[PDB]
Formats: C-alpha cells, structure tokens, sequence
C-alpha cells in the first residue's frame, strides 16, 4: 500500500477540488506518483466534473470515478431524482484499494462535507477513511463561521479515530481583512494549516497553477506524505 | 427549577435570534413566563442587539446579558481586538441559574455555532448547556449543506450527553425550491422539525409576528415544555 488521504471540507463550496489539484501538483513536483479518486460525483447535468477539473489544472492522468448523478444536490437526493441507487460501501472501498500502491499518494475527494451519505446505508467519507485507514485533509474557508464548522469537522474525525492530515484554506483573499486574518490565526491553534490557496486559483493556466501549487505547500510536509 | 433551553445554530446567520423570539412569543401565548439570556453579544458597533429584537418581536421583558463587543466577529476575536477578556464560565452559569424558576422557560442564546468560545477558558455553549442541565435546540438553514452541518452539530451534542430538543429551520424560502424541499424532508429523518419560519419574518411588526409564531409551532409541544 501507499498513502491515502481523503480530502473533505467544512462544507460545500470550500474548494475541495482545487485543493486536490493543488496537492496533486505539488506532490508530482516532489516526484511523487499521484492518483486522484472521486467516488461520488453529482451535478453532472450542470457540467460539474471534479476529476476533469483536476486533470485540467494539475495534469493528473490517473483519475478514477464511479458514481455520476445529474442534479447538483446531495448524492442521496441526486440519486433518487434519477431513479438511481448509491454505490455500495465495498464498491467505493474496492475503487480506492485498486489504486493504492507503494510510493503512491492517492487522493480521495469527498462530496460536500464529511458526514454526507456517499453509499448505502448512511456510509460517509469518514467510514471510508476508517476502512482504507486513510487520514483526512480538511478544506476550510477563511470566512465567518469557519471556526465552528472546522471544530465540528475535526471533532467528528476524532470520534472515529481518523487522523487529521491538516487544514487547507481553499480560497484566501489578498489583501486580507480583519476577520479573515483573525480566523487564519485561530485555525493554527486548532490544527496545522498546510496551505492557503489564492482566490481564483482555478483560473490559473497549467504553469501558473503548478508554480502556485509548489509555492502553497511546505515541500517537507508534502515530501513526507509518502514513503 | 423550571425549564432551560439553549438555542444554538449550525452556523452564523441561520436565524438563531428570530427562532428565539418566535418560540418565546409562542410560549408567552401559551401563558408561559419566558426569559431570554444572551450572555455575549457582538456586532454592536453596527447595531446588533439580539435581546432587543426578542423584546420587540415577542415582548419578553426578562432580557439578560453580560458583555457586548463592537466588532461583528466571534466573541474571542472581538475580545482580543477590543482588549478585554470574555466573561467567566461562572458568571454565565449563575446568571442562567438565577433566571431559572418554576413555571419559566429560560432560553439561552449562544453566539455563532455550538462550539464558538463563549467564556474563559475556552468554554462553549455546549459546556454551558451541560453545567445547567439544559437541552439544546438547533437552528438550521434549508440550503445545500444543511444536513452535514446538522449531523455534525447533533454528533457534537450527543458527544457530551446534551439532549437535542429538536430542529427549527430559521428561514423557509418562497417559493421553497427543489433543494430546500429535499432538505426539509431529510432533516425530519435525523431529528424532529419543531418549526419552519417563513423568510422575512424578522421584519414583521409584533402583532403579525406573534400570529406567525402561534402558527409556526406545535401548541402541544410548546405547552409541554414547562
Ligand atoms: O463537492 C462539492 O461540494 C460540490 C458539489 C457540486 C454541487 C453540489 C456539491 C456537492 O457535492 C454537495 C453539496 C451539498 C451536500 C452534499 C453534496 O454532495
Ligand atoms: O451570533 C451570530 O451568529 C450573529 C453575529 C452577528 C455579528 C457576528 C455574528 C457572530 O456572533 C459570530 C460570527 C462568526 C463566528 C462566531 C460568531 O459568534
């Protein structure tokens, strides 16, 4: 096996996709073999495709999906409104395990927040993390209410003994304000902040995105993610 | 003693205050004596005053708070930026306990979400709720994301044997919408949905507001609170 990180977030819209693509780029630039995995993908009828956005921004070719649903809602809802069923737990776990390899960083991108149902019955990304023995990267906002939403998320990880790989601020303004700058300070007292991605990172072209991604993370923390 | 409810939320700006006023008004129209405690208030510099809005909208007169901060931040940030510690855990717990009396419904309003810091050292609404043996009422949006934020809040409540008295949707859009409708159906599967307040209800004058509030709740449940 290798290193499996689930990428979840304090919510929806926090920047899960751009953070996967950013970690994946910085990891590749570390010479790490990177796979990215999106077990459950909704909103396809709106053009939502996180794996394609990660392939686009980060040049990851090793991409692996499973469930796709048209409506941009929670997977459970999006499935019912298409006459479709959620994946099974072991359908998700098998998909992760088949990508897992020694020396590979495999990134497992959730849908919405940590406690969203991804599989029947009530199976969360947290349960997937326990099974595949993965730690969790938590993508957060810089905005108002992020401390509560983060505290909740981290607490939920610890209740199931799922280690916290770090926090990533998935969109960071410049110049930052008084509330944002106070949040970033407090977030470092709750957990390690592995990065803060400049807003509109998803607009950068291949090179710029990589140059930013190499800049955003500590090279030592990235390099140390994989034996 | 009587009955102490903490009214919390999944986030900031989800309708905590209007749900306070709404259940106070309903319980008053049940002939219950209502007090509302808001230990810490922020955002004053721009005019925030939740106790006032509860008085305006529900006519509650027992309205109790300890500190007020200018900056519209989380309490501890406001305290650091103003240069002044939060109240102590003792003052909060004793105030709520002095407000509590038989035949009274005492609502306690947090600030932000369940786990924002309210008092020194690092004590939250959840702690306060344990110390005063209070159930918790959770105010939730109906937006994309509410189920997750709600499950997390519930799990945090159970994690400390703080009973959940139920959910209220703080703002119900018009027209509802596929996601809000979907979210309201699945909210009721994880917890009892005590009320859904129409959007815009906080601008109501006091007369309409109390009518909305009589309709918004189950009269048998409200009356059974005390
Ligand atoms: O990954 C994202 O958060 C962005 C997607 C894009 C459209 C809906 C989002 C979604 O997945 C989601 C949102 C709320 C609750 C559960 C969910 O699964
Ligand atoms: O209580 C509310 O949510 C409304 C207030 C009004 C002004 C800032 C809000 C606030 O207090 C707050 C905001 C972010 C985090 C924790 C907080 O306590």
């Amino acid at each position: 096996g290798g290193t499996i990180l689930v990428v979840t977030g304090t919510g929806t819209g926090v920047g899960k996709t751009v953070v996967c693509a950013a970690l994946a780029s910085a990891a590749r630039q570390a010479g790490i073999d990177v796979a990215v995995c999106k077990p459950v993908q909704t909103g396809t009828a709106r053009g939502d495709d996180d794996l394609a956005e990660v392939g686009r921004l980060a040049g990851v070719t090793q991409l692996a999906g499973l469930a796709r649903y048209p409506q941009p809602m929670a997977p459970a809802a999006a499935a019912e409104h298409a006459g479709m069923a959620l994946p099974a737990r072991d359908q998700i776990v098998r998909l992760i395990a088949d990508l897992d390899r020694p020396g590979r960083l495999t990134l497992v991108e959730g849908a919405g927040g940590l406690l969203v149902e991804l599989a029947e019955p009530g199976v969360t990304l947290r349960d997937v993390a326990v099974d595949v023995a993965a730690a969790a990267l938590v993508v957060v906002t810089a905005d108002l209410g992020t401390l509560n939403h983060t505290k909740l998320t981290l607490e939920a990880l610890a209740a199931q003994q799922v280690s916290c790989a770090g926090l990533v601020i998935g969109s960071w303004p410049d110049p930052p304000g008084l509330v944002a700058a106070s949040n970033r300070s407090a977030l470092a007292r709750i957990a390690m902040v592995r990065a803060a991605l400049p807003a509109g990172a998803a607009s950068l072209d291949a090179g710029d995105f990589a140059a930013m991604s190499a800049a955003a993370f500590d090279r030592n923390w990235v390099a140390g993610l994989v034996g």
